[PDB]
């Protein structure tokens, strides 16, 4: 019987990535109902999809463009969806016994905000979000606590890949985010496998020099900016180790980056036997996303088969540290835990965009991210979900305004 | 608590691998008995592990040695084990209420007798001699379907690796060797991992001269003369292949030999969404073995962890089959069903010893199993087990005596 989705950022990679498998699997056998989309402002296109999808409910985070979603529906005969505004309706839609699946594929505030009401609410919760994870772990492992029918199910492509190699009887005596994820499943230790980004055969002297263009002109994968600047300081990677860390319970210790230029290989699991279970495809995100939605089980695609002997040639190397120093940070954030990985986020939000705007250089990100860390104490941790969510909302801000305190000193 | 295990063939490499893996895993906790030790006829190297391991039954096919063991065994104080010999000794084994696994180790008519006892007594046989599958695929399918709490685990170390793949909470609900395996499993394809032997990269002229010192001096791995040889034709793969049919009910035309020369990856999964799983590791037969003793669980070992960055580089190519004919005659025999299955693997029994011997070129080989098979006339498969078994045997027997008479015609 049904999967019933509601997809959050439907207008976004995540969102029509997963609109788009979902409509491809449905033509082979109807297996899903798309029950609500919500979107922040993209009221047009948002239109286009409930014409297609026909969900129950509609979503926009602006009041300002509410009307005008109101009158565009109106053209779509036979047609009376829910049509809501803002956190509330948001909170509405997570709270729908119609709804079982929900898709986070939006950033921030938002993002973090409607994955709590979805778990709240009990839903498996299919997250993209990173940022979230490394921000806010705790306040999450607290919230699924309480919530004890709630699920993240993980999407982040080497997550997901990490989730697949796994045997469902032991997955589901536990969950993601859970105290001994890694012992119940025998998990050893993670290849957590990266593209690398544009600047691996890159020296020293040619990263001191290296701008946002250089990052963002030629990619690995066309993506957002902002995960584009990470992929490119392998921060990304970095904060990718802390949501190992978080969604599977890995010691730091235990994860290794690798670095897979040809990104066949998506991550691998080392089992207590050191037997190894990797998981494989081209790069593209309907595999993890559509896992999302089906776990524990697998549906038919009519994606093109995997052409091993077509690839030919899979390629690994270790990562250099010295030319990669925001990898180092993300460790060292990491095993200091508290809430140095919420630092870490933050400080790299504000980083990221000033090498974005061409504002510092390359090693200056570091430079920043570094200062930022050692400037803070760590706290103590709230036992209370609701005063432990305010530690890290006020953890962040400060954090982002020290490291434009840090940018601002110098310059 | 313990795992109580019998070792069929425990001087061969298997069985030294599982003694040796078994030991490690013992050092501090109780995690197997060994209850049971059984070889053809080297009862110097039985006495020496009945020592270690002290195990309550050993057992020698070659009654011609009985009295020597029993000679040897007087040596050791304290100790009265159970001496069996023969077929005799091999049913009470596998009857034994305080066996629960069983490794067969051992190939040709012992281990056929060996897997069928096993499975009669409804136990777990950790199955490592392919030409049983092949042979005699259809009756050992119709024996688990009587013994209902027997099953066949694969040691074989590509068909372990597509078990590890596999989501046991989907294994659980089915077993190897039952009707509906792949579709309970999600399988959509298989890539069958070989190493590509020896002559992997000759021309046809140079194959043409090729010699069975060549295929022995130069092998991909240390083993047995028999196993070398059908690794320098890929009649292995060609076996393995009807292996991978029997054991996950997977089509022929699904199944995709891949030459893979560094033999990390062991073999890899396709699921019905084009998703790949595959299991890696040094080449090693403990991890085999041992999974096959554990599964559904894994234990802690103290190998060496793989080092992928140090591996660096995995390659695949597609064979070929002007090159390795062998592996073509595998799947029309497959394809073919019946009991062309029988004729293939007993006609390269003949074929790989006159290789072996010098009598007879590499393409000969290819030939004269091709003309066996050619020969054979399709027959009504009994119905009753213990007929089909007759028959099996029959045409086992006919075969080799055709690849004979074929090679005495042209010689
Ligand atoms: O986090 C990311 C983006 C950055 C990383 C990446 C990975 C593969 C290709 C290019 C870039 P990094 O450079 O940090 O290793 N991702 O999860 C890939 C999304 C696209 C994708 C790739 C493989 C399988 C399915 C989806
Ligand atoms: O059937 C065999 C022997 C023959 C094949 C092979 C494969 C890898 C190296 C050498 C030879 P083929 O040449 O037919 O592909 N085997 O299962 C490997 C046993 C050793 C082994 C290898 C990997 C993992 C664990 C144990
Ligand atoms: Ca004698
Ligand atoms: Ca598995
Ligand atoms: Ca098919
Ligand atoms: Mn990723
Ligand atoms: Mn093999």
């Amino acid at each position: 019987k049904p999967i019933n989705v509601a997809i959050f950022g439907s207008t976004g990679s995540i969102g029509t990535n997963a609109l788009n498998i979902i409509r491809e699997c449905n033509k082979i056998e109807n297996v899903f109902n798309v029950k609500a989309l919500y979107v922040n402002k993209s009221v047009n296109e948002l239109y286009e999809q409930a014409r297609e999808f026909l969900p129950e409910y509609l979503c926009i985070h602006d009041k300002s463009v509410y009307e005008e979603l109101k009158e565009l529906v109106k053209n779509i005969k036979d047609y009376k969806p829910i049509i809501l505004c803002g956190d509330e309706g948001m909170k509405e839609i997570c709270s729908s016994n119609s709804i079982d699946k929900i898709v986070i594929g939006i950033d921030s505030f938002q993002g973090l905000y409607s994955t709590m009401y979805a778990i709240m609410n009990n839903k498996i919760v299919a997250l993209a979000n990173k940022e979230s994870i490394v921000s806010a772990g705790f306040f999450l492992k607290k919230l699924l606590n309480i919530h004890k029918n709630a699920k993240i199910i993980p999407v982040d492509s080497e997550h997901s890949a990490i989730f697949q190699c796994l045997d469902n009887n032991k997955v589901l005596k536990t969950k993601c985010l859970q105290d001994n994820f890694s012992k119940i499943n025998n998990i050893n230790k993670i290849f957590l496998c990266s593209s690398g980004g544009p600047f691996q055969n890159l020296t020293m002297d040619e990263l001191k020099n290296v701008t946002s263009e250089n990052a963002l002109k030629h990619p690995k994968w066309k993506m957002g900016k902002k995960i584009t600047i990470d992929s490119a300081t392998m921060m990304n990677k970095g904060l990718e180790v802390i949501e190992t860390h978080f969604l599977f319970d890995v010691d730091y210790n235990d994860i290794e980056v690798i670095v897979h230029k040809e990104c066949i290989i998506h991550s691998c699991v080392e089992f207590i036997d050191k037997s190894v279970i990797s998981q494989m495809y081209y790069p593209d995100m309907q595999i993890p996303i559509l896992y999302s939605l089906t776990w524990p089980d697998r549906i038919k695609t009519n994606l093109k088969p995997l052409d091993l002997a077509q690839v030919s040639t899979l390629t690994f190397h270790k990562p250099s540290l010295e030319h990669f120093p925001c990898i180092k940070l993300a460790y060292q954030a990491g095993i200091k835990g508290n809430f140095y990985p919420t630092v870490l986020n933050a400080s790299n939000e504000i980083a990221n965009n000033l090498f974005l705007n061409n504002k510092i250089k390359y090693f200056d990100i570091s430079s920043i991210i570094s200062q930022v860390l050692e400037s803070f104490n760590s706290q103590k941790v709230s036992e209370n979900s609701e005063d432990l969510m305010k530690q890290i909302l006020q953890i962040h801000s400060w954090a982002k305004d020290k490291a434009t305190d840090i940018y601002n000193k110098h310059n």
